[PDB]
């Protein structure tokens, strides 16, 4: 979602990825997101707005173009986190793929649960909610994704800068929406720079 190269990724898909990420981060920040562990995820005091980044898309593309479903190694995406997703519908619309990937990742919260302790402990890290926690990582403010049509799958990779899912760190700071940032609408809960 914007000024990126004509590289096979659709603008519609870029826009959908960013829109979904910010919308879902907002829902969490406002205390509106159901948590499988009980109640809703806690409100966030300074959930940051994401922007789309063409350079992050470039390293996401390096993974997706391989048409093998797997996480890239850290040095193949220096300083970035990563979520991956696949569908058997190889030729599906890329915007539709963006929506499905974003929902599947976010769904870990409702389905597996996270709870009110947002410190990324070894326990939490091992419960398989790492796609969700990366989507709502407070300090992650750059998003870049690529969707590749492969022989047997539609393969989706998003990368995230700076990387989230840092062990021992909080996913986000708890508090009333906007309570710890200036450029923020109390009814949205997202902080801009
Ligand atoms: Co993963």
């Amino acid at each position: 979602k914007a000024g990126c190269p004509d590289n096979g990724m659709s603008e519609e898909a870029r826009q959908k990825f960013l829109e979904m990420h910010n919308s879902l981060r907002s829902s969490v920040a406002l205390g509106q997101a159901k948590d499988g562990a009980g109640g809703n995820a806690p409100k966030a005091a300074k959930m940051k707005t994401m922007a789309y980044d063409c350079e992050v898309e470039k390293t996401a593309m390096n993974n997706a173009k391989q048409c093998v479903f797997k996480h890239s190694q850290p040095n193949q995406r220096k300083g970035l986190g990563e979520n991956i997703f696949m569908s058997s519908d190889s030729g599906m619309d890329k915007a539709k793929a963006a929506e499905q990937a974003s929902k599947a990742w976010f769904g870990e919260l409702a389905e597996k649960g996270v709870g009110q302790n947002l410190k990324l402990t070894g326990g939490l890290f091992s419960r398989g909610v790492g796609h969700y926690t990366q989507m709502v990582w407070q300090e992650t403010v750059k998003l870049g994704c690529y969707v590749e049509a492969c022989s047997n799958m539609c393969y989706v990779v998003c990368q995230y800068g700076p990387a989230g899912n840092m062990m021992g760190k909080d996913i986000y700071e708890k508090g009333e929406p906007c309570s710890k940032c200036e450029n923020c609408d109390k009814e949205k809960g997202l902080c801009s720079a």
